[PDB]
């Protein structure tokens, strides 16, 4: 199967998907490879080529760090690049229907990283189900991640930051000019992301340039309000100021440190990412998204406060453990391979860990809200407190609060608690329901029965894909068949939200209410 697209011919192939095709076309390049003097640069349109384009393999993935820290343990590897590293990584890939669909919605999911590293290629990322099953097209793109695609001197277009959101914007303006050709209908395209993947969809709901290039939008563990997801503009340019020390390259014009920096090569770059920030913590955002003028034009806590975003629906959810994943990069005592049960002094250094700079009072103040015991000869008590820390101050909170300013202005919101722990997760019991692991289960993977998943995945699943694909196609996350249990709006008054787990699906009500008022209210005084 060939398409002609607007910037020339691109070749498929065919997947034999449950006794059925899907055509794929796998690395379609959006833009110019952003090489030479474009690095650090906006990325620029693609010029037309003559030939057939064969789109029938990924393509490289953007540079990145790699995590190293458990080598031949899958729990870890399953997320770093599944292929080549280049700085020649601008590409996407689309899943389609066979046959080919008439108007199909189009499902466009951005992955996350903490903006320092992922792919689209991964297994977990497959679009392939999902075409198959709901009859939508998913496309997913490669977009430049660390200091190649967010190092920033905002107002320098040499290096005006944001450049790895731009990357993705790129990318939905090739959805919107080119995949009706694919059968696809431009007017009904939803992203999707998780972390730093739902904090980019959430940025492009806040980014004018972005407005007219989708309708819909999933938020899965991430929201730009994460205090994670944005760098301020005085860390980014001590960060970039750190970058050019530790290469070599500070110079007093500041465009001549670009220049020094393009005549790097990447690995040099990679390697000094990590240093340029002197106390972070684990798995620090280096290089991540800026206000930076263009993409940004205000600081996106007052954009999201006073309304300043696209009017449209969204899906926005989180795992019951989203903290514990970290705890294991650095928390003292905590170790995958046995039950991490920590002290009162392992506890108060983990502050000191995921809390640099944090004043003592504030340390206090995190200790003081989560150590008031039901029982306190429990001795799970500080392990179980130091993840509910990291993951309610890093995504539930933040997620909760997005979700609650963004439906104030009138806007259809649904919110899930994802709290099933997948069968075949290799990461130890106490970690819970991780961070990155409803993923799985978005894209279907638990539909292929060869797959070691439960039957009661299998219809969890099968529910998640149509509650998505239900939402993408019409706004509104129901199952409408099987007597499900019916997601309510969730309103900044009775904050309704829809449970997910295997065995009983359930309408509850102010999720973490205690520990949010603490972490939006209180905290950010510190
Ligand atoms: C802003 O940057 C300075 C410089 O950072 C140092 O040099 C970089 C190239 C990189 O290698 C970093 O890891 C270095 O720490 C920071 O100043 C340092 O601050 C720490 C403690 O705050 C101190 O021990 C170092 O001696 C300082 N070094 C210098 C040269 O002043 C500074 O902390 C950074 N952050 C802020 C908010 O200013
Ligand atoms: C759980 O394991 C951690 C980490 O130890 C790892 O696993 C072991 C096989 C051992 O070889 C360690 O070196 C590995 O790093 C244990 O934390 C360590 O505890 C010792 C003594 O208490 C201390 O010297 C180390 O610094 C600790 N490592 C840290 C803080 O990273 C922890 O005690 C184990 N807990 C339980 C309940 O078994
Ligand atoms: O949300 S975060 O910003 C973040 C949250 C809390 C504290 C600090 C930073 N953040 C998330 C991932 C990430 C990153 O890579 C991830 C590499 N492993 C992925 C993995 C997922 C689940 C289990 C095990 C491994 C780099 C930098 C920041 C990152
Ligand atoms: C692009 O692909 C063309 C067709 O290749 C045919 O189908 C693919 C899937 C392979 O299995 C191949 O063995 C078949 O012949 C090639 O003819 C063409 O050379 C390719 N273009 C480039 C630039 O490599
Ligand atoms: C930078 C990079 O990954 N380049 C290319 C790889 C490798 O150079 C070779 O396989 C040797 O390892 O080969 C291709 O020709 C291919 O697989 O069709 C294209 C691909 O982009
Ligand atoms: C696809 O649907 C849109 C409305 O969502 C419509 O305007 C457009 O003409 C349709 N294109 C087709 C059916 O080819
Ligand atoms: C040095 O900075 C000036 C502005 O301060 C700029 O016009 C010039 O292009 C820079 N040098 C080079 C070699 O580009
Ligand atoms: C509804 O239930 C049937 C079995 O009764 C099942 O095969 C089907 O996949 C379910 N549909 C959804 C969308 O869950």
């Amino acid at each position: 199967i060939i398409i002609a697209t607007k910037n020339g011919k691109v070749r498929g192939m065919q997947l034999t998907v449950f006794g059925g095709t899907v055509t794929a076309f796998l690395g379609i390049p959006y833009a110019q490879p952003p090489l030479g003097r474009l690095r650090f640069k906006k990325p620029q349109s693609l010029t037309k080529w003559s030939d057939i384009w064969n789109a029938t393999k990924y393509a490289n993935s953007c540079c990145q760090n790699i995590d190293q820290s458990f080598p031949g343990f899958h729990g870890s590897e399953m997320w770093n690049p599944n292929t080549d590293l280049s700085e020649d990584c601008l590409y996407l890939n689309v899943w389609i229907p066979a046959p080919k669909p008439k108007n199909a919605t189009v499902l466009i999911w951005i992955y996350g990283g903490g903006f320092q590293t992922g792919t689209s290629s991964l297994h977990v990322y497959d679009g392939k189900f999902l075409a198959r099953v709901e009859r939508v097209i998913v496309v997913s793109m490669n977009y430049r991640v660390g200091a190649l695609g967010f190092l920033a001197l905002p107002g320098n277009p040499e290096a005006p930051g944001n450049m790895g959101l731009f990357d993705q914007q790129l990318a939905l303006q090739w959805v919107q000019k080119n995949i009706a050709a694919f059968g696809g209908n431009p007017k009904s395209v939803t992203l999707f992301g998780e972390s730093a993947g739902a904090a980019s969809v959430s940025l492009h709901l806040l980014s004018p340039g972005s407005h007219s290039l989708f309708t819909r939008a999933i938020l899965q563990s991430g929201s730009f309000n994460a205090p994670w997801a944005v760098t301020s503009l005085y860390e980014a340019r001590n960060r970039t100021l750190n970058l050019a020390k530790l290469t070599g390259c500070s110079r007093e014009n500041e465009t001549e440190i670009i220049k020094c920096l393009r005549n790097k090569d990447p690995q040099e770059i990679l390697l000094n990412e990590a240093f340029v920030v002197p106390y972070g913590t684990p798995l620090s955002v280096n290089f991540g998204p800026t206000v930076d003028g263009d993409f940004l034009t205000d600081m996106p806590d007052i954009l999201l406060e006073l309304g300043q975003f696209k009017k449209t629906q969204i899906l926005v959810g989180v795992n019951k453990d989203e903290g514990t994943a970290f705890l294991v990069y650095g928390a003292p005592g905590f170790s995958k391979d046995n039950n991490s049960i920590i002290t009162r002094k392992e506890f108060q250094e983990g502050l000191k860990i995921f809390f640099p700079g944090v004043s003592e009072f504030g340390k206090e103040s995190i200790l003081f809200h989560y150590t008031d015991w039901v029982d306190d000869q429990r001795p799970e008590n500080y392990r179980e407190a130091l993840g509910d820390v990291v993951g309610d101050y890093n995504f539930i909170c933040p997620a909760l609060e997005f979700t609650k300013k963004f439906s104030e202005w009138g806007n259809n919101a649904f919110f899930y608690y994802f709290e099933h722990r997948s069968s075949k997760l290799p990461w130890p019991e106490w970690m819970g329901v991780m961070h990155g692991y409803e993923i799985e289960f978005v894209f279907g993977l638990p539909l292929e029965r060869r797959d070691q998943y439960t039957k009661a995945e299998e219809i969890l699943s099968r529910s998640i894909v149509k509650r998505w694909a239900n939402f993408a196609k019409y706004g509104n996350p129901q199952e409408t068949q099987n007597q499900s249990t019916s997601w309510p709006v969730f309103k900044s008054t009775e904050q309704k939200y829809l449970t997910l787990n295997t065995e009983s699906t359930r309408i509850m009500t102010k999720l973490r209410a205690q520990q949010c008022r603490f972490w939006t209210s209180f905290f950010p005084k510190v």
